[PDB]
């Protein structure tokens, strides 16, 4: 019963859904994590929920200003634990969600980088190395290995 | 209603464009540049940020946001002869956006089979290797 | 709205056919350069991204492309008559209208009919300026038939 | 409970990552540390690169000397919270030494049933093990692990 | 008319061609650095931008254009013993141009046979890939001693 | 001339000893700022004696490594060398000696030593000279083990 | 005239000196005097000394030079390095091939060990630049 | 007592400054005397060193450098340090190849040993950079008495 969902170090709401946040609700989200000083970026560049889904190292260090990749760091570990728990209902009709959490909780966390190529259950079977990478976002080779493994083994009759 | 003709759009059609998705602040780039229809619809990344002034990679990714949507429901019957477009809609209404791309090059339903990946990319500006490659095989088997 | 003369022999066009091409297709801002540099038929048929850029301060790529977009209509609708002895504009303009615009390029390295059927993508490429893989492969598929 | 003898490094806060700065005579580094917000997931995470451009360690050989102290650390760090297959014990067999790639392993997701389907690029990009020779070892054994 | 025998040009002679095709702008680099015809039938892209001032890719081309011309109407018989210059221009008139490129290399009917497409273009500077393969083709189907 | 040097255990003060022994009292300051033990000594790159330790000159870093090379020949390796690869690299050229350091770095031992390739000889244990790689590699593959 | 025979290997900085008077050199004959090229580095110039080390910053002035070399090359005495007569043989294989004797008895070659030579060889070690030359110098060594 | 070939692997500083008075390169002593070159660094020097640490900027400077350098190498006495007389061996080959006698011993190389050899070796480890050179010596090696 490892839920430390319910614990008070946990960004509230949980099960938040991400996709349609506005500015507003990423506002909020920055303080939660500790990352007030950047608010303001983030105001200036109209990040909404969609954009901060999509968010990579070179558009936080270049367009919303925070040069240190430790502190990219611990930003991606804040994004990576909101992605993990966040709700796509909007736009995973074929549940992929559930799928990726299946083969590990923490895969969840393309959820968002699937859907946003066209990605759903019946096409994942062709997807490539290359796709997942480029297109997906899926940088650890570990996590690319294990979801393309489980990819070509599901059945598409 | 009915879908705006953006192949035949003038300066003045894009401009109206701008300012109703709140991009007003690049009127003045767009209008120096003289962009009509034809030009948006082809406008690449390095356009944008070299030749329009937009310097941000999230504003730019907001501007293709607005773009995509504007393609996705563009009336493209003036160049669109074999109507290539409902045939990329049936597939997945988000890929009626490369309608313009793929007759750009002069392609239509009957030349579709033949083309390549690396053709949809250098070509036709469809960057997303997942659309690439569903569009590719769908092509194969209508030959 | 389409410049006139129709249907023109832009090979043979000396500067001042240029200019007056110019002024109709809404370049005027760009004669004194042209002017400067002395572009002929010959030489506006056979014109580059790189030369529009740094010789011709055309420093915009949006502008660019305008520019090619006119460029390839006036190759599209020209008359090579002159220096096409084989009809290549016609064996292009038979596969598509849109082809006819790569005669120039064709046959300013003597290419012709009879010639076309050896040609390499690279050729192609390289040496003819057809930079659209699409075009290139079906000029290169429809050649090695005849 | 009040004093553990193999520090619980994973679940250290900036306040421990000072005091072990302090202790190791790295304390002109302490404000550098604090500024960037680094942790015991950090620490544990920290790079050349992070250290040399982000924490302002000019010197290789400075870098050398704070690696040699981190590496005790993780060699002898307690991994239990995230480390629920024990490959810590499983790393340590081959070599104690090994240990100190615990939380690289951990951190992509590894676990002893996925062990045998690990890649040499894998080792080196994603857990960090940049030693050809340590690699090969891990490697090697790996190849008599048990998948599912 | 009369072919001018550029191979034996000298400096007042590639003074007095430059006029004609009205590059008189360009006389006095080209008499600083003492172009000769050997000199000028060899002439690169990069020898003319830097070395002779022409900065423009426009008028390189334009150059190029008219240096061709010549190429193509020279006398290179002083220096063409096997008479190249007829074998090319027999395939099509525009690779006379070529044939002083290929004599400087030593090369010569009988020797064309052996020729690779590298050193075509690498040794001979026949730089359109159309020619290359052409001049190519017709050295394989000659005589092969 | 000293007799079984216990270098892997040296303090900064006997790396500052040493630097005045072999006239190289120059460099002291640097080792000092740097902090230089035994440890980093032994381990030392070309780099780091560049650009850390500020010795810009090529000719001077070889006089240096001449230097350091004799001391690892002759150094005391017990304390870090449980299965005596010091001896096994003696015995095959005395010159070997100096790669001990490297090798029990990396954790090898007299058991491991077989397994290297020599691209890791190269990488992970300093060994530059493909001569030696390959005499080292050769007679590890036909050692005695338990 | 034209000289008859010049040892040029053995040449010291005055002969070369007095050469490139001859060859209308004479705005060179400082920076050649200051780096002291003697006639085994006259033979040995490369693009790189001569642009750098030699202040010869034009590349058509530099085709010039090579002209010239090329000729004084064609028409030297090579006795003194030469112990068995590579020249004539390269010479009777075509007159311009002569110019590469020095870049083949450089490297130790001679008449015995030519048959061996390898394309690379005769590109990096002996400095024979054009394609043509090293094919119709490989063929003629393999077959003698 | 003078001897006839010189025994320059066991030179000190002032041999090199008068070997290189002899050779009319004074204007380099202060350099190489500053940078303490000796006997065994004198071997060695690359060209790199010699443009760099040495100040000789002139590409045919250098070249008249290694010209004397390979002169004396050529006609040198290595008997201290080439037990197995590779020094004779090369000689015999080619007296020319005498000047790889120190490259060789001083990656360990004998006569024993020559057969393993191999072509990166002599390459890299030697600094033989002529192929004819190499691939010669490479051959007679291969095809030795064990």
């Amino acid at each position: 019963r490892a839920l430390r969902l319910l614990g008070e170090e946990v960004p509230r709401p949980i099960l938040p859904s991400v996709p349609s946040w506005k500015e507003a609700e990423v506002q909020t989200w920055l303080q939660q994590i500790g990352f007030s000083k950047y608010c303001e970026s983030f105001r200036e560049q109209q990040v909404d929920g969609d954009l901060l889904l999509r968010l990579t190292e070179e558009e936080l260090q270049t367009d919303l200003g925070m040069k240190s990749g430790i502190t990219r760091k611990r930003f991606f570990r804040e994004l990576t634990e909101l992605k993990t728990f966040a709700n796509y209902s909007t736009c995973d009709r074929s549940n992929l969600a559930d799928w990726l959490g299946s083969l590990d909780p923490r895969f969840r966390q393309y959820t968002y980088g699937l859907v946003s190529c066209g990605l759903d259950r019946s096409l994942l079977h062709r997807v490539s190395e290359q796709q997942l990478l480029e297109d997906c976002g899926i940088h650890l080779g570990v996590h690319r290995a294990r979801i393309l493994t489980a990819a070509r083994e599901m059945l598409h009759s």
